[PDB]
Order: C-alpha cells, then structure tokens, then sequence
C-alpha cells in the first residue's frame, strides 16, 4: 500500500502567462501521466516570483486567480498547488491554492516574509498570522484561506512557504519555494528538508523555481522528496528544461561546479528571455574576458547537449540563422562551433600600446570554441581624442598627475565600437567587471562598464582565479593555457566580506584581520582605510552597473543585497579611530 508524491520545477518568468501556465499544465499532464496522486508546484509560479512592484497593481492579482481557476480543470484526479499573489480588501498576500479533483480546496498565505538581503517581499505583501483562518470568496464560494490544514485522499497536508503542522496531525508537508541559488545553499536546504520530514515524522517535498527568472536571481529547480528522516527521491538541479518533475512512491557541491552550472543557466535564460542575438564580447587576453568567454561556450555546450540541435536552437530563437545541415556534424564540437561563431562574436582591440602578447591569447581562445574572432586599432581614435583634449586644455597630458585620465581613455575609446558590433548584431555586449573591481571603482564608468550584461560582477576575483583554472582542467578548456589597486594576495576579499557581508566597523575589521595574518598593523591600517575610502567615494558606480547574477551569500548591487548611501561620510570618523 503506497501513495505517489511528487513535485515539479517550473522555468517562469514575470507575468509571462502563456510560458508559466503551459509549464504548470505540462508538469500536471506529466504527473498524471505517471499516476502522481500529489504534486508539489513552486512558490507564485503562476505569476512568477519576481515580478516586483506589478504585485501592487489590482489587475495582476485579478489575472492570476482567473489562471488558477482555470489550471484547476485540468486538474482531475490529482492534488496540485499553485502559487500567486492575492489580495483581500486591499491588502496583498503571498498565497498557495491547493486543488484537488479539479475543485479548489483552499489557500495557505505565506506566515515569515523575507525582507532581508536580497528580498523586499514586505513591499508588496503582508504577513498572514499564525494560526489563522478566515475565508475567501470568489465568485459565491467559500474557501479556507490562511492558515489551513487538507483533507485529501489518503493524507493530510500542511504548506510551509519557503521562508516558513506536526502538532496538527500532517502526513504531507509542501514546500513550494523560490529559493535563488547561491554557493552551498542546496547543502543547507537539504538538512532542512530531510529534519523537517523527521521532527514532523511524515512525508516532505520541496519543490523550487528552475531558471534566471527575472534577471539577477537564478534558481536551481531542485525539487526533494523526504520521508521520516530520510531523502527518498531528488531530481538533477540547474536543467535547462520548461519543467523537472519526480515523484516517489510512498509506503502506507564545489563551488567552481555549482557556479558553472548557475552561469550556464544563467545566461542562457537571460540571452533568450531579452531576446538577444548571442553575445558581444571584447576579448582583452585579461581573466575577467576570458572567464565571460568560457561562460558563453559552456552554455552552448551544456544546453545543445540536454536539449539537442532542434530544441536547443528553437529555444534560443535563432533557428532561422542556421541551416540544419546541422544535428548530422560530428563529433557534436562541430555543431558546437558552428553554434558559437553565431552566439558569440569577440574582438581583440589594440592600440600601440597592445603587445600581441594578450592577442595571441585572445586569439587562441575564441579560435577554441568557435567564437567569430575579429580584431582592430582604437589607436587612431584614442590618439584624436587625447590630440584634441590636450588642445582645449592647452597643454599637454602626461602620466604626471594625468595619470588616472589617461589611464581612463583606453577603455573609454574602445567603448562606442564594440556597442556598434553589438548593434549590428542585435546581440546582447557583455561587461566584464567582478565583484572586487566592484568594490573600489576599479572599472572605468562608461568603459570597460559599457554593456548590457556583467555575468561575474557577483563573484570576487580570488574566485575568477580558482574558477579559471578549474575551467581549462574539467571542461577541457586549454584555450586557458596561456591565462595561467585590487590589493594583492586576498586582502580585498577579506575585507570586502568582513564589511559589507559581516557588517563590521573598520575598526574592528582591522582588529578581525590582526589575529589571523600575515601583514603588519600599518599595512592592515593602510588597506583597510583604502577600502572604505574608496568604498565611499564609488557607490555612484555601483549604482550604474548592468545586471549581474548572484551567486555568493551577498552582493553588491544596490538595487539588491546591498542599499547603500550614494553620498556619505566617507567613514572619516571610523577611520580616525584606527588611529586613535
């Protein structure tokens, strides 16, 4: 005597109503087809967990109940949950609908909002309390809404929102979530799944969002089926499918890996999702580039591999740019490369001052995966500009207090060039800035800033470094071999995250790093001073970045994990105290 459970990922994307209903139908045709009796569907996956202020539209909500209702009737002879946003009298909550038989049960509304780091669920919805039920009527019926518990088939299940009962009794616990994806998190969320199914000694499924969603926030679909303390079934994470389902029958980790497989989904949904003609890159022979280019041949590869030729290059919306002569070229690399020099196209871009040294490395590498290799001079353009500057200044520009200027105009002066590839293209340029250079300004506003993407402005650039390495070593990347301010040796690193993810003074992110090593206290004071200085006087650029993927345990972008002061003290009086 056993009962089939289950639980499915969905690819959404904001109020994209055809894409999110159609992966919710094709999920529950899925589970149907296996005799699934429960399914587990993600948090708001009928709306899509980020669409932001449109959740305080009246008309949002008002469509995703009329979808509801609707996916209920293809809901026969099975239990499915669905989540939206809904709203009562004026105030907005975070709601899961739970069907069964083609009949809607009731509503759970989410108890615990997050509102810290990277979420702002406050803005738009309003708590539920606990051990509440009121009712809700739609059309002229009454359903349980709030806190409720369901009497199903053969269980009695319980929802426990992501963020978010034993003592009542409940045989199966749902966990629809929208959990992004961050290094480790899915190590932590099993102990919390597994313990869950042993303190409430009864079935458990999680089932997350699968994708880049809305831009920033990757989510890695995972979806886990645990019982009484043990992990009964889990699917494979990061896919590159509209829908992941598994299901079980029940009786009565790396972060070099974790971050390939999140970037590949990453920029793969977001290259498609904006409609983008592949990718625009300009390849400086420097880690940063090449760590971008990697990135877009990993893509191509893993998605043409678990989707295939037709599905992979209809997915991506450039079927038509290929001939197909395709899918019979060997051995799959072949296709690869043809891929490729459609996605990606990169540019070396010299001055007199290149040395064919970073060439040949740039060279090499876009050769190695197929990417279109062009190369020219900015030199003419650069030389004309710093000619007429020293003009209208009437005199003339040196590295003696001109420095930062001249230092300025070579990544400026490849800027409106490689956008005109871009445009020409109606590709999609990337930026190349991680998230060290992030911290003191290091990148050139409106230089090497210039772009519509920055896919490793999340991660540190001790990371890049490990990354990179690992990258030639497993993905069988050699075009690497060569690749072999910012403080060096991990001081920036250790202090970016003792500051900003640790939320220490300076004061005491000096006194952290004096007992751990290895520098004196005058080069701690030094550095530590710089980076706050520097910190201050660059959150204006921060505040400019393209969008960028998250992927640590923080980030920097204000628009996200960090809101920090455009103007501020420049922490004068923090700084003052390392000394006195």
């Amino acid at each position: 005597s056993t009962i089939r459970i289950g639980g499915a990922a969905v690819n959404q994307t904001p109020i994209d109503w055809e894409n999110n209903v159609k992966n919710i139908l094709d999920a529950i045709e899925e589970a149907k087809n296996a005799n699934v009796e429960i399914l587990c569907l993600p948090e708001l996956c009928i709306t899509g967990y980020g669409c932001e202020d449109l959740f305080l539209t009246d008309w949002v909500a008002e469509t995703a109940i009329e979808y509801c209702f609707e996916i209920a009737a293809s809901c026969t002879d099975i239990t499915v949950s669905l989540g939206l946003p809904m709203r009562i009298a004026g105030i907005t909550y975070n709601c899961v609908c739970l069907v069964e038989n083609g009949i809607v049960k009731g509503f759970s509304a989410k108890q615990f909002l997050a509102n810290e780091g990277v979420h702002y669920e406050t803005r738009w919805f309003t708590a539920w309390p606990r051990n509440h039920t009121t009712t809700f009527l739609y059309n002229d019926v009454k359903y349980p809404f709030g806190d409720v518990l369901y009497n199903v088939k053969d269980a009695r299940i319980g929802f426990e929102i992501c963020e978010d009962h034993y003592e009542k009794g409940a045989t199966l616990v749902l966990n629809p979530s929208a959990s992004h994806f961050a290094f480790g998190k899915s190590a932590i969320r099993y102990d919390l799944v597994i313990g869950g199914s042993e303190r409430f000694d009864c079935t458990y499924v999680y089932a997350n969002l699968l994708g880049n969603e809305a831009g920033r926030m990757i989510y890695d679909g995972e979806v886990l089926i645990a019982h009484k303390g043990k992990l009964i079934q889990r699917n494979d994470r990061l896919s590159f499918k509209n829908v992941n389902l598994i299901y079980a029958d029940i009786a009565t980790l790396e972060k070099e890996f974790e971050f390939w497989e999140a970037t590949s989904l990453g920029l793969f949904d977001y290259m498609r999702k904006s409609r983008s003609k592949g990718f625009v890159l300009s390849l400086s022979g420097g880690a940063d580039s090449s760590a971008c280019a990697i990135m877009v041949a990993e893509m191509i590869r893993k998605g043409l591999k678990e989707l295939g030729l037709t599905a992979f290059l209809q997915k991506s919306n450039m079927e038509t740019l290929f001939d197909l002569p395709a899918l019979q070229h060997l051995p799959f690399e072949e296709q690869a490369k043809k891929i490729t020099a459609v996605f990606l196209t990169t540019a070396y871009q010299s001055t007199r001052n290149s040395g064919d040294e970073t060439y040949t490395s740039a060279k090499t590498l876009a050769e190695s995966i197929g990417a279109t290799f062009y190369n020219w001079s900015v030199d003419e353009e650069i030389e004309q500009y710093k000619a007429t500057i020293e003009n209208v200044i009437e005199r003339p520009l040196t590295w003696e207090k001109d420095d930062i200027t001249l230092q300025n105009i070579q990544a400026r002066g490849r800027a409106p060039i490689i956008w005109m590839l871009t445009n020409v293209k109606q590709a999609l340029l990337i930026t190349t800035s991680n998230r060290s250079e992030g911290d003191v300004g290091y990148a050139t506003m409106d230089g090497d800033t210039a772009g519509g993407i920055a896919p490793i402005a999340g991660v540190d650039k001790d990371f890049i470094r490990s990354w990179l390495r690992w990258a030639e070593k497993n993905r069988n990347q050699h075009g690497l071999h060569i690749v072999n301010d910012l403080m060096p040796y991990d001081v920036l690193a250790r202090i970016e995250r003792k500051a900003i993810k640790e939320r220490l003074s300076p004061v005491q992110v000096y006194t952290a790093l004096l007992t751990e090593g290895p520098y004196t206290k005058n080069e701690f004071k030094y550095w530590v001073k710089k980076f706050f200085r520097l910190w201050s006087i660059n959150q204006w650029k921060r505040e400019r970045l393209a969008p960028s993927f998250h992927m640590d345990d923080f980030n920097i972008d204000p628009r996200s994990w960090y809101r920090f002061p455009i103007l501020s003290s420049g922490f004068a009086k923090e700084l003052n105290d390392l000394d006195q």
